[PDB]
């Protein structure tokens, strides 16, 4: 029988008989697809162990009509559904069978329910486990664990009622020696709200990173002495006061853009004790460009001749290098030279999200433990407003969304560069990666959902989805590598080259059956 499992709260909304699936690498087969509240179900008992063919509901981006009423050829009347993760599935259905259409609807309302004001499959997903994955992070208990607060780092409650910056975490930390309503104007420099706050702090020498958004200098050299007393403030804090680093992720040219249209940059003359480093890390729509272009030459069949040189021009692997290449510039500026740095982009959300969060993973042991990393990314992403909802498309029918960029894609895939050259130096394993960049589209939790720490709040989604770390962690087993513990030497530096980095086959070239 070709009945596809069903999860508690999953349920059949069309089945068809007799559609014959494509495999590209298979040639065809004919047998049942179904359609549920969560997945693609398609199963085919004319093999040996059965075909079948799964595929969460969340990464379809589009649903296309193939062929029509003049088409005579053979399978050639059907529909295909272009993926998220690195693939099409193409069907076959018969036009006297009369299922495509009800097939073609069904999997347009289901697999985009936000769009047909439907819930999103997480708060349906009534499955239950022993640990619950929303308790995992506590703000206070992480900064508690980093020694915060002390005598030159306080925590602030300004922004509990989110009002300071509705796009950050209630609960900030800032200089010791920075009142609320010195904060409520750095608030009005920075953009959205989102000012320099407490990321990590080196144990030891209390050099720390910091990050935000753009500063509002704008097109006419404005400035903030408020914002300026707070960068200096930061620098107060280092027991080797040196200086200053800010990392602003962008290439010159954006920042520059950016400062044309309001934004902008910490000049030499505003910030002193500062030092400015742009590194060149192109924004979404890039980004979005560059794995439009990997996905066809690597999905279906890959031109073995040109491998090479195709990969180079799709610019995955470099962009993938200038960001780590980034990270390793803040940790080892932490590290190495005791020195603090602020990390920021325009927004401060994505690549800035992603240079916090990959330096912090070369710095601290804590966060490649299995749980530690889990709280890394409801720390730096979650709580800090990445725009998940917005950067993949939950449930939404617009696949032309200029909103949506794989930066937290390519943050997962930096992290897997780190695990391939440092294979003890993590507690978890491969599999862990790409299930939770499975999990990022399935939209089978809520972990992923809403745009901000706010936002959640409201949606109160830890009780009303379920945590994917709830069913990671009653689990750590699948997801454990057996390795680890060994990385007693406590700062990762990976070397950010395209000699030393590959394209992680294990995901985005996963569906060959070899
Ligand atoms: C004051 C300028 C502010 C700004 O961000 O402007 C730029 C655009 O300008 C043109 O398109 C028009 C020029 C007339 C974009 O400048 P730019 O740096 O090229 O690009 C940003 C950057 O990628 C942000 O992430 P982050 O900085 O955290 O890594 C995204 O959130 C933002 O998109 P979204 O949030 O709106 O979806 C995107 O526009």
């Amino acid at each position: 029988m070709e009945e596809p499992p069903l999860l508690p709260g999953e349920n059949i909304k069309d089945m068809a008989k007799d559609v014959t699936y494509i495999c590209p690498f298979t040639g065809a087969v004919r047998g049942t697809l179904t359609v549920t509240n969560y997945r693609l179900y398609f199963k085919s008992m004319e093999r040996d162990p059965p075909f079948v063919l799964d595929a969460s509901l969340g990464v379809i981006n589009r649903v296309e009509k193939i062929g029509g009423a003049s088409s005579r050829g053979e399978n050639s009347y059907g529909l295909e559904t272009v993926c998220k993760d690195i693939r099409n599935l193409r069907f076959a259905h018969k036009p006297e069978g009369r299922t495509r259409r009800s097939i073609f609807e069904n999997l347009m309302k289901y697999a985009f329910p936000v769009s047909n004001n439907l819930p999103l499959f997480a708060f349906e997903y009534k499955e239950v486990f022993p640990e619950n994955g929303w308790k995992l992070y506590d703000p206070l208990l992480e900064y508690r664990r980093q020694g915060i607060p002390n005598e030159s780092w306080r925590i602030t409650k300004i922004n509990e009622r989110y009002e300071l910056c509705d796009t950050y975490p209630a609960l900030l930390v800032v200089p010791a020696n920075i009142p609320d309503e010195e904060l409520k104007r750095v608030a009005s420099f920075r953009s959205r709200g989102r000012i320099p706050v407490l990321s990590w702090i080196h144990p030891e020498s209390q050099a720390t990173i910091t990050r935000c958004s753009q500063p509002m200098v704008g097109v006419s050299g404005k400035r903030s002495k408020e914002d300026e007393k707070y960068l200096q403030a930061i620098m107060d804090s280092n027991a080797q006061s040196h200086k200053i680093f800010i990392f602003d992720a962008r290439p010159s040219v954006n920042a520059v853009a950016n400062k044309a249209k309001g934004g902008g940059y910490e000049s030499e003359d505003a910030y002193q004790n500062a030092e400015l480093v742009f590194l060149d890390i192109h924004n979404i729509h890039v980004m979005r460009e560059s794995l439009r272009k990997l996905k066809e030459i690597v999905y279906p069949n890959i031109e073995e001749t040109h491998w090479l040189s195709n990969l180079e021009s799709t610019h995955w692997l470099e962009h993938i290098k200038l960001i780590l290449a980034g990270a390793l510039r803040i940790a080892d500026k932490v590290e190495s030279g005791k020195t603090s740095v602020v990390v920021h982009s325009s927004d401060g959300w994505d690549r800035t999200a992603q240079l916090t969060s990959l330096a912090m993973l070369m710095l601290d042991g804590y966060y490649r433990t299995i749980r530690g990393f889990e709280v890394l990314v409801e720390k730096e992403w979650l709580s800090f407003g990445h725009r998940f909802q917005l950067r993949v498309g939950h449930g939404d029918k617009n696949h032309a969304d200029a909103d949506r960029s794989p930066v937290f894609l390519q943050f997962i895939d930096c992290v897997w560069q780190m695990t391939r050259q440092f294979p003890t130096a993590f507690e978890f394993n491969e599999y862990f990666l790409i299930t939770i960049l499975d999990h990022l589209y399935s939209c089978l939790f809520g972990t992923f959902l809403c745009n901000s720490e706010q936002q959640r709040g409201k949606e109160n989604l830890p009780k009303r989805t379920v945590s994917l770390w709830s069913y990671i962690n009653s689990q750590l087993e699948d997801f454990t590598n057996p390795l680890y513990g060994s990385y007693s030497n406590h700062v990762l530096y990976p070397v950010a080259s395209m000699r030393h980095l590959e394209l992680w086959v294990g995901y985005y070239i996963r569906w060959n059956p070899r």
